[PDB]
């Protein structure tokens, strides 16, 4: 089997992407944030504290003839950005882009933190990291991909995120029309539960390529590109007036600037992030200070190849017995 679904930016800055997902019988369609950095499929629901729902579409398990309470199961998750959610668990039928999993764990939120409430466009998350990170207790549950894998034509999914435009998540096949040149594959460590890999280096604008190993994670659920302070300083040094602002929480730059591109290495291959992908707009409405899309990972404890990086590529998440990652230009 295969599936193919369009993923759409939630706003004009590409802060996140939402993909429609069918849950239950009859289908209830919710727009979920596909997150290769986590491993829980959780939704706003009829069980979510009323004051914490503000415009989201909810899953109502009592209206699904295929929903079953997973007795005794609870979940609770905290994300890198400080947000969190928790609740109980149902199993139900879940379909993405025509690909159907029966008996998928659907984690129903009883509580969500303010950032979730305040984002009316995201109805929940669909985790696509390794199932070892799933938070369900006392019986850990499998991700949608893990459940689908054996049925797929090939044990893969691909992320093709757009810049200020829709893109695609495919399951079970590689669309050879969706990229240019070849796909370069690179090794993955699953030791921390992530799609963790090692970039071979970087360049800033038309500058020379610096060969250096950068371990990090391919994370569709993180907006920005978080890299070591040395790398980030080298980038922003090429933008007149750019500076790190403790009050704002990262590098800012004059909105009048033209940003240089940023290149990262995948083996001997190179992925070029255009300068415009690195512009996240005014820090506050009407400001002429703009927020940068490349930020330091210092104090995160890990480098993160988030949407800023991934949207410059066609990305293969290869879930074969030994997983790997593939990157192509597009």
């Amino acid at each position: 089997s295969t599936g193919s679904a369009t993923t759409t930016p939630i706003d004009s800055l590409d802060d996140a992407y939402i993909t429609p997902v069918q849950i239950g019988t009859p289908a209830q369609t919710l727009n979920l944030d596909f997150d290769t950095g986590s491993s829980d499929l959780w939704v706003f629901s009829s069980e979510t504290t009323a004051s914490e729902v503000d415009g989201q579409t909810i899953y109502t398990p009592s209206k699904s003839t295929t929903a079953k309470l997973l007795s005794g199961a609870t979940w609770s998750i905290s994300y890198g950005d400080g947000s969190s959610s928790s609740g109980d668990v149902y199993t139900d039928t879940v379909s993405v882009g025509g690909l159907t999993v029966t008996g998928q764990a659907v984690e129903s939120a009883k509580k969500v933190s303010s950032s979730f409430t305040e984002d009316s466009t995201i109805d929940g998350l669909l985790g696509l990291a390794f199932s070892t990170l799933n938070t369900v207790s006392p019986t850990q549950q499998k991700t949608f991909f893990d459940n689908a894998k054996a049925s797929l034509d090939s044990p893969v999914f691909t992320a093709d995120l757009g810049y200020h435009a829709p893109g695609t998540y495919n399951f079970g096949f590689i669309d050879t029309t969706a990229y240019t040149g070849s796909i370069t594959y690179t090794a993955v460590s699953t030791k921390q539960g992530f799609w963790e890999w090692t970039s071979t280096g970087y360049a800033v604008g038309s500058g020379t390529f610096k060969s250096t190993s950068i371990d990090g994670i391919a994370d569709t659920g993180t907006t920005l590109l978080y890299l070591p302070a040395t790398v980030v300083s080298a980038y922003w040094a090429q933008v007149s007036g750019a500076k790190s602002s403790s009050s704002v929480g990262g590098y800012v730059f004059p909105c009048s600037a033209t940003l240089p591109s940023f290149t990262f290495g995948v083996g001997s291959a190179r992925i070029v992030i255009p300068g415009d992908y690195i512009d996240f707009g005014p820090i506050s409405t009407g400001s002429s200070s703009c927020f940068g899309g490349i930020q330091s990972s210092a104090g995160i404890g890990i480098n993160i190849f988030g949407d800023v990086a991934l949207k410059a590529a066609f990305v293969v998440f290869n879930g074969a017995t030994t997983p790997t990652l593939g990157f192509a230009s597009k």
